[PDB]
């Protein structure tokens, strides 16, 4: 058998919540089946055509059993749709559609689903199992101790990206000034209805209450741009750079693409989006994280012969400013052509949910036949990147 | 491109410690690194050839991030080893295999390590976040909300097992008789030293103690076929046939395979020991899980061309009792070939490690030409199934 | 024979304001409600705070208040570190056992002055786990307020549904219950705007840095209710034929109370009027479910042990802890209604539980004329009431 | 004049074997640990149980223990539902202001019969948890036992930080301590080889379902102890210039005693023989972190009072919160070492805080010859103390 060549049908997410904000009350699982329903229902195909699905979701604890399986069967796909859930720290959300896209590849199934969703509001705090010492107990926050802390450094990634502002020479008031325009831009894309097809709506319901009805991405409003250069350096409080407008926020969301074969969405009469066109992993240094992306892009343009000058359309995830501007230090790239409807910074960072966001949104934002390079950066020095070619 | 073929070169794990029990003190991550380093030895190759991780693992929480790049990195793997952690309940440890063939039939890697690792004796309690409720509140055991509640039907694993008990007349005694027939087969296994490739010791160091080598299975010598008739049905309280004896107990462990491409086999004068051949998920309604594992079966024979016969062994996760006798059952197979060393009931049921466990064994004990046929069930009314041929 | 006691008047009674559960003292531990009283207390009192001898504070619910609740109470007061203190718990009647026990002390000559009362912040109740293994399957978080404070340990039921099983007895239904309700919220708004609180209560200023200091001056729960509801509510101790509501039960509440008591001696060495004498005071037990009735044979006793007959006792102040158990004391009791907590009670101004025991007894010693008899009793958890005499100097 | 009073005897003093923290003992509450003490009492008395008119209980960490801790121990021995109940805190000199607070009633001729002690699970003390909103990053949840039992609150340390200061002042080095601490392990055992405590202490029988009984009928932490490793250990609560350690510090523990006391007339109405009247007692407070001097002003203020000398008293029972409490107490007072803590304490029998109080008087009580004094004393948080003096009949 011949590889089979991939394309993103859809690509729908959730608005972005904030932190204990506007989609607080909803889990991860329902976000996800919120996108899933979403992404079919545009993609123009029955529900039964989709044949597995996988969903990224880091802070899998207390959602309850199976957590890609709740999503689906809540979004009433079949009882005989087989489930995975990926953990690749922030890369999650990417990494499900680059492992659907191999299955797919391989002609393992013809249509799937792929994603990523979490509720970082519904994240709970743990006792560990035994005897309870003498002198207290202590009830660990499971954002912080399984979503943002590095293992082998014993600090937040918040500290990571200080030791990589340090070493790449990326001051206080280049992250600043990056956050600020991220902040910008994210307001004049969802002014300018550049989400129009990429997000749909969400409606909370809560019994004695009427219906609240978000419709767009909570974060970008949460910011005054005459505090930011006087905010506290939250990770590093003595020559420190990174702040609480210049880091990504905590935020719940779900976003889900319709991935087929060239053959099925043949069969099936659709328009496709997009082409897959190659993906990579990358690994570093634990602490140096945030350049993981630099050599995953890398690798993307190697594998299929383009250079960098060939790319419309960057989408390097914002996991903190300085994450944007050491990459594109590295890079050597266009920041014109970086992060241009805005980014995690400012549109939040439900940290399984953000990897396929930044794929679906080149699917919409690309012209025909461009190319887009998405790339995300996860704890522990990883990276994912995808090439995607707009049809 | 064509898909590559995929081979098994080395297959490795951990002993399975009882709940609270001989490896409690190891964190699942350090049981993954333990099973990898062991399985990358065995291979006898140089660590640097593995590209890329996957491990099973189903209760993440509490045990920091990217637990399957913690246990990579404690390996002494590189740092540059991309890592993802998979869910798919008790199906995770197969479904990394499987998922890690397809990355290898692309030719996206050329070699793999993939397994599944669990330290149930440190799964820890969660309270939500948020403010306490008036009265109080039980903190949630995430063994039971994320590892064996099926969300839907809002009851135990074991009361599903009860539905297929009821609808396919499989009655306590026949479970009794297949429990007690695991822990015998077991016992025979151990003491015939049939696991001496396969498993590797794990020393368990306390300060100011001595050192404990754990150097084989706990929980197949906790039994006494006396009281196996006596219990009570703990899932059921009218009408059961679900007990602690016969039904999979909580455990500890990891297993760990180093999957290759055949030309990268030749290229590093490995002799392989099976070839990968076929895989499957199957998923029927939640409640009936037990059954899946026919259906996934199935599949894999009839993508194959294979007949039920074609089969020299047959490990069919022994999650209950009840679950293989359904199997055995449906697919009328011949029992003597089904689980031959034992199984889940017996040796523990490290819910994300048991999937790799069980195709680890076949690639073992299967002699030169043999195909063996891997099953296993998991919540939320999945299966994986995997078709190996000893090479 | 009987003993020859020193006589025991009480000198001063002071109370903070009482807060609302999570409301407007919810800040402030008991221990600090406990400082503002007792140095209120001593205040009005007109003597030297070294003058007080020793202090006993009631307070049931002591779990994370620190050491020695009274102490910090007291040594927050700014009293003498030579001040003994000890904590007392006799569950809702611990307010008022407190200043019983001090008059024996008193009595006894073995101190002649005295601070006796009761404080509770039930805002700042702690939840708890157990120390040792955590057991598979969950690990509960229980409630102090729930598990020590208000549920009956041998019936494994509510205070509230105790309650029911004497409303049962007794016939008395919703009706007369939410009546009663009514009629104290009616009598707390009516004295707090009459201003008779004046020299009972003193402020409280809550200063939160960054915001505006709020000053609470008066009880706040009485304002907390809507008459038209009250009818309508539903049942919350029983589902089946039920009578006790959130309306018409008390409800969770901060605040503290002091007394200054003293011998009639020291009364008169250090000049000072005294506001009324303790003449007796008395224990009652009866069947754990059966406490809403425990107030009546304490009373009795106190009554029968000085020789007065129930006609002779000019106000009553029977704790509110239900509507039913003022109504059940008045049915057995046989007591003009219009002499039962007079201006308010635990209904409509709030119960914290420590305290209340000590804040109706001070009630009393204002409320009073001169020569008239006041008779206090308070129920307790387990089965148990407190009941005293006093009359007005 | 002076008041005329009741004179008040101890007609019984019982107690449970003293536990080790998380040990023989740790599967019991405190309650049911008091219903044992108080069960033996009445027996040990030759009394009615239904003679028992009112019962204290001293009971420092109250926290989840249930509604009304001394009712329940108290109903738990079987004692009549007509029994009301206080539970009594004065930190560790609870199980004595017990003991005081029933004789002032006693003299009072308020009652005639009641039961008094004290009682401690600290194997069963919770942790707790704030009411409100989880921080953002997690919580501590606080360990009841150093938050309310062993932390000063005023100065923010613990117990054993507080007798370094005293260590300090009064030149009460490390060597002194442990040579204290030796001693008191010493006499304990020769004390129950002896068979010292034939008539104090009860046996408590540990009911586990699959498993045998295990009785319990000595006192377990007088065995732990390995007199080689004592002068080796390090100064847990001061590392530099420290003294006190885990070895001549007193220990966590649990344990009941309770003491049946009524009117000299009461005893003759009963035909019981009473042991001991109980003459005189006080409380003493100084400086929070100066608790370990506390019971010299108590011990000086009781000799006082009843006209006596040091030299009149033929046993001391000081409290051995620390080891450097005691030598602080025989240093101020220039007493005879000989003629102190004779039978052990705390040090090695150990320390259930609410208990100890009531233990000491109970020793005094079985251990004085005819016509003797003996004179108890125990510090407590906060910086106070209790004393009491009995004499032997
Ligand atoms: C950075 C982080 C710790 C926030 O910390 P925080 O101090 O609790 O953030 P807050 O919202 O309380 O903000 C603190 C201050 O910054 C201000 N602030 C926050 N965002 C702002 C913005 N966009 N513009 C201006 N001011 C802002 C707040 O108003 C506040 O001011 P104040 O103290 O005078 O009231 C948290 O969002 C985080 O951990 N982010 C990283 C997420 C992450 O690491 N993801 C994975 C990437 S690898
Ligand atoms: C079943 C389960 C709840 C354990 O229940 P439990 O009652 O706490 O188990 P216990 O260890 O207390 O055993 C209970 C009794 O069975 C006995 N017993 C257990 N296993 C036995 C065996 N193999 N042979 C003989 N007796 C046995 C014990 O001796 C005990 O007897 P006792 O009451 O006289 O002491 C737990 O192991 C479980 O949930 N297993 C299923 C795991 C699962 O669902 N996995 C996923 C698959 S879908
Ligand atoms: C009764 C108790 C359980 C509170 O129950 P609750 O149902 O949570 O009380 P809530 O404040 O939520 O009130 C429930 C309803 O009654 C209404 N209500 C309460 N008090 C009212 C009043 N005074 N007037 C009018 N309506 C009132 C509320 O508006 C609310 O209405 P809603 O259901 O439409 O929202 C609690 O206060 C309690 O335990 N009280 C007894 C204390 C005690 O036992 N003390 C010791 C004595 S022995
Ligand atoms: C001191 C206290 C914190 C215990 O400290 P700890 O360090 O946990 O005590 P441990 O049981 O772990 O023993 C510590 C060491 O001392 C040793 N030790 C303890 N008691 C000993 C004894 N009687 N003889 C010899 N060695 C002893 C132990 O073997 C241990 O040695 P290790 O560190 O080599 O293993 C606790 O008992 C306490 O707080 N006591 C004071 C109680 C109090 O203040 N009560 C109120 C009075 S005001
Ligand atoms: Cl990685
Ligand atoms: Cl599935
Ligand atoms: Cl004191
Ligand atoms: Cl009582």
């Amino acid at each position: 058998p011949t590889l089979k060549e991939v394309v993103i049908v859809s690509a729908t997410r959730t608005p972005i919540g904030s932190f204990l904000g506007s989609l607080s009350l909803l889990p991860a699982t329902k976000l996800g089946s919120i996108a899933i329903q979403g992404a079919i229902e545009k993609a123009g195909i029955p529900k039964e055509e989709v044949k597995e699905a996988y969903m990224g979701n880091v802070l899998q604890g207390g959602e309850g059993q199976a957590p890609t399986r709740q999503a689906v069967l809540g979004a009433g796909l079949p009882i005989s749709t087989p489930c995975t859930t990926i953990n690749k720290v922030c890369a999650s959300g990417m990494k499900a559609i680059m492992m659907a896209s191999q299955s797919l590849m391989c002609g393992h199934q013809d249509v799937m689903v792929a994603g990523g969703m979490e509720s970082m509001s519904n994240v709970p705090y743990v006792m560990n199992r035994g005897s309870t010492p003498y002198g207290g107990v202590k009830l660990e926050d499971l954002i912080v101790k399984d979503g943002l802390t590095d293992v082998y450094n014993k600090i937040h990634m918040g500290s990571c990206a200080e030791n990589t502002a340090k070493k790449l020479n990326i001051a206080r008031n280049e992250q600043d000034a990056y956050a600020i325009n991220s902040y910008t831009r994210s307001k004049a894309a969802w002014e300018a209805g550049k989400f129009g097809n990429e997000v749909i709506p969400v409606t909370v319901t809560v019994k004695g209450q009427p219906d609240v009805v978000v419709k767009e991405d909570e974060e970008y409003k949460r910011v005054d741009f005459s505090k930011v250069p006087k905010l506290k350096t939250v990770f590093q409080k003595e020559n420190g750079t990174v702040t609480a407008a210049n880091a990504s926020t905590l935020n719940d969301g779900a976003a889900a693409l319709v991935l087929m074969t060239a053959d099925a969405a043949k069969r099936l009469n659709v328009t496709p989006l997009a082409r897959i066109v190659a993906f990579a992993d990358a690994a570093v240094e634990p602490i140096d994280f945030p350049i993981a992306p630099v050599y995953a892009a890398s690798m993307v343009l190697k594998d299929v012969g383009l250079k960098k000058e060939d790319i419309a359309m960057w989408e390097v995830n914002e996991a903190f400013s300085l994450v944007v501007l050491a990459n594109i230090k590295m890079l050597e790239i266009d920041p014109q052509k970086v992060n241009i409807n805005g980014g995690a910074v400012s549109l939040g960072h439900p940290i399984g949910m953000s990897g396929a966001r930044i794929v679906g949104h080149l699917t919409h934002a690309l012209k025909q036949g461009e190319y887009g390079l998405a790339s995300i950066c996860n704890g522990g020095g990883g990276a994912s990147a995808m090439l995607i070619q707009k049809l």
